[PDB]
Parts: structure tokens; C-alpha cells; sequence
RNA sequence: GGAAUUGACGG
């Protein structure tokens, strides 16, 4: 690159910097800039400094100079991409293009550009699916096939909270585009693909490609065969061996757990019965292979599969607690109440795993909601509280399944929750994971007089509570939960901490939905307005 | 206006 190029695209780039520049003329000299790199595409892409501005050139060009520039660079396309600079110039103009996925005048133009960027990765790519960077760029290019312009974590693939709370049950696109890349990725000998499966950068363009065909059980019954390498649908023994025994490695095990979620229910079945019936537990220690048993379990269809899964796991909920893998107790709980099987034996196996004489039964809620401490400590006959201690965010989710089962089934829960002592309980509640479990009580099927028994021993603190973020949720359900006796206690102390309460994010909120003001000045009338409520 | 598993990711 000599200095003349480097100049003009600084220059380009002070430009902008100094805003003197409306929009509109702002993308014109960017449709202009991109003409300088015809010829050199790679060179430009792949500079350490000038990548960055050609990235501000894409994103800021209008789309027909845009769908010149993936025209024009196509052949050098997978170059560019599996660059340490050139890979986000790659996905700049990716997401320049999916800014214009909701504009209807302009299918034909973005066709033709993913058309153009397909045709060269397909004709080889397997290297670009193993690189680091080409993975994200593929990973991108697959999602704009499918007409997601928004990243979300799931589809790239991070774990995020909402998946897990999903795990825990608590634009049409470019379609034949999609299918015709993906197909590409696919179409490599068996071998090759036993490989895939193993390396980081192909796994993760794989579960992309899954997450995104969800529900496309046509095409998830040709791909999925494919990617275990099993071409009705059957997976013969010796090939359901090698499954089983790439199970534990960390980039196969992520992509069979996306597998397991987008699976159709026969495709689900077979692996079920060829693969990891009978290895269930072996694979639940493994730090690897207990996620894909997590999401085995949460996606499993019948009653008999739940009998199953319960006889070769719930005898080893205890092994499984101690050796953290409290995940696929979780998920083992609530997929019974899922399929409404199993349900009593599930609770009664959670507290014969944590409390072993009857005497510790009586403590089945504070160890669970400090389960590591709990079953790390040197004497567990004496251990009874982490003071201070933040509470253990599986645990918590576990309780929080436990409450939404029938009271039947859970009179140990809360009888436990209902007796911790005052401190205790409100120590959970200002706990950001251990509020989650109070409100999930409240709104367990529980007795009124169990809420208001725990209610009550919450007497005092809900000037504090409201003051937490967290606790703050905690005070409207304990309110929404009580009799007018408890609202005005309450009501009363959110007035002794009103003008710290309004300074904080929830405190307007709190103190509009309670109505503290008219408790305040007109306490008659709040008094029975709530009584009608 | 709230915690988010125990095992991966970039100039």
C-alpha cells in the first residue's frame, strides 16, 4: 500500500471526524471512497489501520455502491474473511446490507450480493469454517440469510440468561439462499466431518446454522444425519459408538446440546435410545458432557422417557450435587413437571439427596440455597448458614422450579422456608437470587397462612428491601400477598425511607404502585381502597 | 427497575 492510498483514506477519515458534513453528502463520499478500492479490495481490507476506515465507508454508503463493493471483492471474499482485520470489514458490510432487510424494493439487489459472497465460500469452505475469524463472518452471513439483522448472544452462540430460564421452563429471509450455503458447509466427505465436530470455529458455525433452521423439521431431518454422520431415519450402532464417544469433547458436546434443542421428535427419539440411554450419569460428571444431558433431558417427550432418565440419575442426585452438576438435577426436576411424571419422586429424591438423617430435613432450604457452601464445608453435621455469603444462583433456580409444583408434592419446601428464623429469611430477600425463591413461594399454591407466617417475619425491613433493586420486587408481591393489616405495616415503613427510596430506579415505581403519598396524607381513604382490593 | 450453570471465541 503506498502512501498516496493511505493519505486519501486518512484524509476520508479526518473527514468525518470533523463534522461538518451532513448525511446526506456523508454518503456519497463514502460511495465515492469505496471506488479507491476497486482493484485492491484485499490490500484495503486487510491494512491494520486502513481496515477500520473502509469498515466506517460500508457502514455509511447506500446500498447500491455497498453491492458493487461485495461484487467486486468477491473473489478475495474468503481472504478478507478469514483476516485478523479484513474479517470485520467482512462483517461490516453484512451489516450494512441487513440494514436494508426491511425494505422491500431491495430484495432482489441483497440476493444477489449474498449470492456472489455464497458462490466463493461454497466452492471451499472448509478452512473459512475452522478459521476464528472466518467462523464469525460465516456465522453472520448465515443469520442475514435467515433475515436476523439483530446479534443476540443464543445465535452466536453465548449463553444468557434467557436461555437458561428456557432450559429451566421458568423477515421471511433469503430461504433458498440459506439452504444453498449451508448445504455447501455439508457436502464434505464423512471424515472431514468427524473433524468438524471437534473444532471449536466449525462447531460454532454449525450450532448457528441450527438455531437458525428451528422448526424447518424438513431440512433439519436432512442436515442433522449429515453432522453426525449417520446418512427413515436410524443411527447404526458403531456410528452411534463413535457419538457417544466424542461426547466429552468440549466443542462437540456445545454443538449436540444445540442439536438436542432443535431436534424433531423422531430424530430426538433415536438419539435418545442409540446414544445415551444407558450412559446417562457417566455423562452427567464428565464437565463437558452433563450440558448435553442438561439439554437431553429438557427437550426428552413422554412419561418413559422421564422413567428413564429418573432411574439411572435420581439414585446419584447426591453424587451429582457434590461434584457440581446441580444443572442437570435442575433440568431433571423441571421437565417432570413439564410432563406431569415423576413429580412427587423428583422433590422427594431432592431431599433425600441433600438431608440424609430426618433431623436435616427441617434444613433443606438454607442448604439448598447455599449449596456450594454447604457441600464444601469440612463437617456438614454442624454446618447451618454463609453469613454474608452471596446464595448460590442453581440452587435458587432449583427452588424456583420446586415452587411452581403442586403443594402436594413440596410440603418439605415449605415447611423449611416457612420456619427459617427472621434473620434468615431476610437475609434471603435482600439476596438477588434468593429473592427469586420468596417470590416463587408467594406465588406457590402454599397456604395463605404459610405466606403470611413468612410475611410477617419480614416485619421491619421493607424500608431496606425497597431500598435493593432486587428487594425492591419483593416488597410489591409481599404486599400484593397480604391482608390490609400487613399493607399498612409495610406501606408504613416504605414512609420512613421514601426520600432515599424516590432517589433509586425502582423507588418511583414502588412508591406510586403502593401509593405511599396517599397512605401519607389521607390514610382513611388508602385504607379502603386496598381493602377493595 | 433484578441474580443467570460447572465446559470455548477476534484487529
Amino acid at each position: 500500500i503506498d502512501p498516496e492510498t493511505s493519505k486519501y483514506f486518512s484524509e476520508i477519515a479526518n473527514l468525518f471526524d470533523s463534522n461538518e458534513v451532513e448525511l446526506e453528502e456523508r454518503s456519497v463520499i463514502c460511495g465515492n471512497a469505496l471506488e479507491e478500492t476497486r482493484g485492491r479490495e484485499y490490500e484495503i481490507a486487510t491494512d491494520y489501520i486502513i481496515s477500520h476506515v473502509l469498515q466506517t465507508l460500508l457502514e455509511g454508503c447506500e446500498l447500491d455502491q455497498l453491492c458493487s463493493f461485495i461484487r467486486n471483492s468477491a473473489s478475495v471474499f474468503p481472504a478478507i474473511a478469514m483476516d485478523r482485520s479484513g474479517s470485520h470489514v467482512a462483517e461490516s458490510a453484512l451489516k450494512s446490507l441487513a440494514t436494508h432487510l426491511e425494505n422491500p424494493d431491495a430484495y432482489s439487489v441483497i440476493e444477489e450480493a449474498l449470492h456472489s459472497i455464497c458462490k466463493v465460500i461454497v466452492d471451499n469452505p472448509l478452512d473459512m469454517m475452522c478459521n476464528c475469524y472466518g467462523s464469525h463472518v460465516l456465522r453472520r452471513l448465515l443469520c442475514l440469510c435467515k433475515g436476523v439483522s439483530l446479534d443476540s448472544p443464543e445465535l452466536y452462540g453465548a449463553k444468557s440468561s434467557k436461555a437458561l430460564a428456557k432450559r429451566l421452563n421458568l423477515h421471511q429471509g433469503f430461504p433458498g439462499m440459506l439452504t444453498y450455503l449451508l448445504s455447501g458447509l455439508l457436502s464434505c466427505s464423512r471424515e472431514d466431518m468427524k473433524y468438524l465436530q471437534v473444532d471449536q470455529y466449525s462447531s460454532l458455525v454449525l450450532q448457528t446454522a441450527l438455531r437458525l433452521m428451528l422448526k424447518q423439521d424438513e431440512q433439519l431431518l436432512e442436515i442433522i444425519p449429515l453432522i453426525l454422520r449417520c446418512n427413515g431415519f436410524h443411527i447404526e450402532t458403531n456410528v452411534a459408538k463413535e457419538i457417544l464417544e466424542s461426547m466429552k469433547d468440549n466443542s462437540f458436546s456445545h454443538l449436540v446440546e444445540v442439536i438436542l434443542e432443535v431436534a424433531p421428535e423422531s430424530l430426538y427419539n433415536e438419539m435418545f435410545n442409540k446414544v445415551f440411554k444407558n450412559s446417562l450419569f457417566e455423562l452427567s460428571v464428565d464437565r463437558c458432557a452433563n450440558f448435553v444431558i442438561q439439554a437431553l433431558i429438557s427437550h426428552a417427550r413422554d412419561q418413559e422417557q422421564m422413567g428413564i432418565m429418573w432411574e439411572e440419575l435420581a439414585p446419584r442426585f447426591k453424587d451429582l450435587l457434590e461434584q457440581g452438576k446441580s444443572g442437570v438435577v435442575a433440568s431433571l426436576i423441571a421437565v417432570s413437571q413439564r410432563l406431569q411424571s415423576h413429580e412427587n419422586k423428583c422433590c422427594e429424591a431432592l431431599v433425600g439427596a441433600v438431608c440424609s438423617t430426618n433431623e436435616s430435613r427441617i434444613s433443606i432450604l438454607p442448604r439448598l440455597l447455599f449449596l456450594d457452601y454447604y457441600f464444601g464445608c469440612r463437617d456438614k453435621s454442624t454446618w447451618e448458614w454463609a453469613p454474608g455469603a452471596k446464595m448460590h444462583v442453581m440452587g435458587c433456580l432449583i427452588l424456583q422450579g420446586i415452587f411452581k409444583f403442586s403443594s402436594d408434592h413440596i410440603q418439605p419446601y415449605i415447611t423449611s422456608l416457612t420456619s427459617m428464623k427472621a434473620e434468615y429469611i431476610t437475609e434471603t430477600a435482600k439476596d438477588s437470587s434468593g429473592a427469586r425463591v420468596i417470590e416463587a413461594f408467594l406465588a406457590s399454591d402454599a397456604a395463605t397462612k404459610q405466606k403470611r407466617r413468612l410475611i410477617i417475619k419480614l416485619r421491619g425491613h421493607f424500608g431496606e428491601l425497597s431500598l435493593h433493586t432486587s428487594g425492591s420486587f419483593t416488597v410489591e408481591k409481599c404486599f400484593d400477598a397480604c391482608n390490609l393489616t400487613l399493607r399498612e405495616a409495610i406501606a408504613s415503613e416504605l414512609l420512613d425511607v421514601k426520600v432515599d427510596l424516590s432517589k433509586t430506579k425502582q423507588g418511583p415505581y414502588l412508591l406510586r404502585k403502593l401509593d405511599i403519598d396517599g397512605y401519607a396524607s389521607r390514610p382513611d381513604q388508602w385504607k379502603s381502597r386496598q381493602e377493595a382490593k
